[PDB]
């Protein structure tokens, strides 16, 4: 399981951006330094970083791989933000936060680990009523796709589906559908798959003879095929959801 060490020399694990991060941080308005904040799947906690460095409160990073808590915290050190940005290594599906305590839960790339309904229901018991819930979660960017695509998002993560349904799930779960926005397609060449480039050669080489290695490129290399080829189908979309009552 070496999967790990190849994306720990990335600025992130999935689709995502500067722009997109701060541009979902935008719409939420409640934020204070007693603010206590979540970051669900934080992988490095590269997002967790520019976050942390845009609004005030604490921030409690949780990822499921130790690797990258490690790296979490190691960075966290170097930007000082030590005190209010701590690594833990948990999983979404087994939290131990306060009912009701969190005034924001992020989540970026990760939440279809849990399940996008599932992970509305359950992590909104983690929340303050008013509080926030922003994940960005695979989509359809259609209502008709083509077969190679489909059958392999099939394989994948089944839940991916439409903005509509996305956005009347969110709503049927208990939320307010505040704000709703697709990616740019950068998300996934520019900072997402150009910078797995390098790390393979690295990686590869360090590894030689490591048959996980050689075919992890593999994966990497069809789907970044895939994307290239239906990013007109598909993508990712951020959602920023107010919990009701
Ligand atoms: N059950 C679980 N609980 C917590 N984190 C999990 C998990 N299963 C997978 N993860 C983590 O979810 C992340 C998905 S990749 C996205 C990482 C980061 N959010 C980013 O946008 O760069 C990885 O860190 C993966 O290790």
């Amino acid at each position: 399981n070496l999967i790990c060490d190849f994306f720990l020399n990335t600025e992130r694990q999935g689709p995502g951006s500067p722009e997109v991060t701060l541009k979902a941080l935008s719409f939420i308005d409640n934020l204070t330094n007693k603010s206590l904040i979540a970051d669900l799947g934080c992988g490095t906690g590269g997002q967790t970083m520019i976050l942390a460095q845009h609004v005030p409160g604490k921030i409690t990073g949780i990822d499921f791989f130790p690797g990258f808590i490690e790296r979490f915290n190691k960075n966290a050190e170097k930007l000082n933000l030590q005190n209010r940005v701590k690594g833990i290594v948990g999983s979404m599906d087994d939290l131990s936060f306060e009912k009701d305590s969190l005034d924001l839960i992020w989540s970026e790339g990760a939440i279809y680990n849990i399940g996008f309904e599932r992970g509305l229901k359950e992590w909104r018991n983690y929340l303050k009523p008013g509080g926030y819930l922003a994940v960005s979660e695979s989509v359809w960017f259609t209502d008709q796709r083509p077969a190679e695509i489909h059958d392999f998002w099939m394989s994948a993560y089944t839940e991916i589906d439409t903005v509509p349904n996305k956005v009347a799930q969110i709503q049927k779960a208990g939320y307010i559908p505040v704000a709703t926005f697709i990616l740019p397609e950068n998300c996934w060449i520019e900072h997402y798959f150009a910078p797995q480039a390098k790390a393979e050669e690295i990686f590869r080489r360090k590894h030689a003879g490591s048959r996980i290695v050689e075919e992890l490129i593999t994966s990497n290399h069809h789907e970044a095929e895939l994307y290239s080829k239906y990013k007109a189908y598909y993508g990712y979309a951020f959602f920023i959801c107010k919990k009701g009552f």
